[PDB]
DNA sequence: GACCACGGCGCC
DNA sequence: AGGGCGCCGTGGTC
């Protein structure tokens, strides 16, 4: 390309280096942009974002966010890993796409700002005829880019203190149950190694092994294996309680108060677009998709998710999202009859799993009841269904049969999806996303039967996360006029900030986009709520 | 300081 | 031998 002067035309495509991958860290170490057979490269990068309309090209939404961070409005558009990434979404890297679809990626800005135009290039001639994936590109993962970048930029705030105090706490009480562990042990060890624990479990105790890991086949230590174990020796209590608070401190109380950005003064995650098999949306650095919800003491640190002052947080979840789905691409009049008719499958399931009446049921006992019903749907077996259950193996066998037997067109819908799979090599959502899975044909039952379970799954959870975006997509433009914020997706979760004068607004009017997003053979049904914090704004 | 593989486990 | 993820600490290694 012929070298010329900084600024680009306007439609440029552009190259960036960043000192690390997470933008709202990063320091912008160079800037390039190629158009027209040339390439211009910025004197300096931080002066240049300001001659930038548009971030185009490789990894848009990341130089978008950093701009936002600096003040800039410089929306992402085309990314040539999101038509990457649809053609096949086991295109999840940069490099990878880049040796796919034509040339390498570097670590010079010039380089990659050429590089994206001409992946642009032959990516966009892969997707001609190919109307459906298209569409998703233009009215889904393009648009929903821009979304991301205002999310990631916006972060959410965090109660710091409290986690501060919460990490003094929780460290007491592992003392006590480590102090316990070694003396039952006999001697110390270190607790967190699972070789060290397996060695003194089931050699120098002599409890009785269950399970095998997958890769490696030493006995394993896993939560299901020692919760078969609890009566059978009282150190097996103490270690179930000591990896629930050590989870918990570190993977959460301690590491999330250090990331608040100085700046802003909230903490930011990526949302990943390009990062999952079946479409989802991925979440890192850290993962805000997998905060504690659970028990009472992983609740505590959803407390430290708070609005800011004077704002609240809008929760919005989907109601049973993806038997809502199977329902439509299944076609079950049965299946379709329990939606039509408002009934809720998590809390009839929980009734019969906990023997009682559905008013009976709590929130603890339903939740628990979604594990069972996803599970059941997606392959699970009578083993592991009798084992968290505690019921007879018999009667597990039988649950598994009452399920299909209720509704006979969705065995029908996956063997057409799999037969499918087999023929195409890929199965697809509602909208026509697609995932290969080459292992359909496998001689090596184990294998060949997993493939199937992913087959089955992805139109599934795929169409699931497809009506999530698009919800996103037009929920948007609605907030930034109501001066509402986007905050966090929790797969078929939003999570909103809104005003505290504008709150009850905003939670009747996203739960209305979001209800009618995209209408299914069956209505969609989301729950809402309002708080302080995240706990609450789910209560 | 890092990369990776693993087991394990948090959420959806 | 439910599906989809990312992060922990350990272990081995460079
Ligand atoms: N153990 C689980 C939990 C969740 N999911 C997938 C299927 C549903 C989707 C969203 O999770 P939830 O909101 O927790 O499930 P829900 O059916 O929508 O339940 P709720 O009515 O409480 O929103 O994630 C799954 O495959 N396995
Ligand atoms: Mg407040
Ligand atoms: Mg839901
Ligand atoms: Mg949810
Ligand atoms: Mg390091
Ligand atoms: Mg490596």
């Amino acid at each position: 390309l012929e070298e010329a002067p900084w600024p680009p035309p306007e439609g440029a495509f552009v190259g960036f280096v960043l000192s690390r991958k997470e933008p709202m860290w990063a320091d912008l170490l160079a800037l390039a942009a190629a158009r027209g057979g040339r390439v211009h490269r910025a004197p300096e990068p931080y002066k240049a974002l300001r001659d930038l309309k548009e971030a185009r090209g490789l990894l848009a939404k990341d130089l978008s966010v950093l701009a936002l961070r600096e003040g800039l409005g410089l929306p992402p558009g085309d990314d040539p890993m999101l038509l990457a990434y649809l053609l096949d979404p086991s295109n999840t890297t940069p490099e990878g796409v880049a040796r796919r679809y034509g040339g390498e990626w570097t670590e010079e800005a010039g380089e990659r700002a050429a590089l994206s135009e001409r992946l642009f290039a032959n990516l966009w001639g892969r997707l001609e005829g190919e109307e459906r994936l298209l569409w998703l590109y233009r009215e889904v993962e393009r648009p929903l880019s821009a979304v991301l970048a205002h999310m990631e930029a916006t972060g959410v705030r965090l109660d710091v203190a409290y986690l501060r105090a919460m990490s003094l706490e929780v460290a007491e009480e592992i003392a006590r149950l480590e102090a316990e562990v070694f003396r039952l042990a006999g001697h110390p060890f270190n607790l967190n190694s699972r070789d060290q624990l397996e060695r003194v479990l089931f050699d120098e105790l002599g409890l009785p092994a269950i399970g095998k890991t997958e890769k490696t086949g030493k006995r394993s230590t896993r939560a299901a294996v020692l919760e078969a174990l609890r009566e059978a020796h009282p150190i097996v209590e103490k270690i179930l309680q000591y990896r629930e608070l050590t989870k918990l401190k570190s993977t959460y109380i301690d590491p999330l108060p250090d990331l608040i950005h100085p700046r802003t003064g909230r903490l930011h995650t990526r949302f990943n677009q390009t990062a999952t098999a079946t479409g989802r949306l991925s979440s890192s650095d850290p993962n805000l998709q997998n905060i504690p919800v659970r028990t009472p003491l992983g609740q505590r640190i959803r407390r430290a998710f708070i609005a800011e002052e004077g704002w609240l947080l809008v929760a919005l979840d989907y109601s049973q999202i993806e038997l809502r789905v199977l329902a439509h691409l299944s076609g079950d009049e049965n299946l379709i009859r329990v939606f039509q008719e408002g009934r809720d499958f998590h809390t009839e399931t929980a009734s019969w799993m906990f023997g009682v009446p559905r008013e009976a049921v709590d929130p603890l006992m339903r939740r628990a009841a979604k594990t069972i019903n996803f599970g059941v749907l997606y392959g699970m077996s009578a083993h592991r269904l009798s084992q968290e259950l505690a019921i007879p193996y018999e009667e597990a066998q039988a649950f598994i049969e009452r399920y299909f037997q209720s509704f006979p067109k969705v065995r029908a819908w996956i063997e057409k999806t799999l037969e499918e799979g087999r023929r195409r090599g890929y199965v697809e959502t509602l909208f026509g996303r697609r995932r290969y899975v080459p292992d359909l044909e496998a001689r090596v039952k184990s294998v060949r039967e997993a493939a199937e379970r992913k087959a089955f799954n992805m139109p599934v959870q795929g169409t699931a996360a497809d009506l999530m975006k698009l919800a996103m997509v037009k929920l948007f433009p609605r907030l930034e006029e109501m001066g509402a914020r986007m905050l966090l997706q929790v797969h078929d979760e939003l999570v909103l900030e809104a005003p505290k004068e504008r709150a009850e607004a905003v939670a009747r009017l996203a739960k209305e986009v979001m209800e009618g997003v995209y209408p299914l053979a069956v209505p969609l049904e989301v729950e809402v709520g309002i708080g302080e914090d995240w706990l609450s704004a789910k209560e």
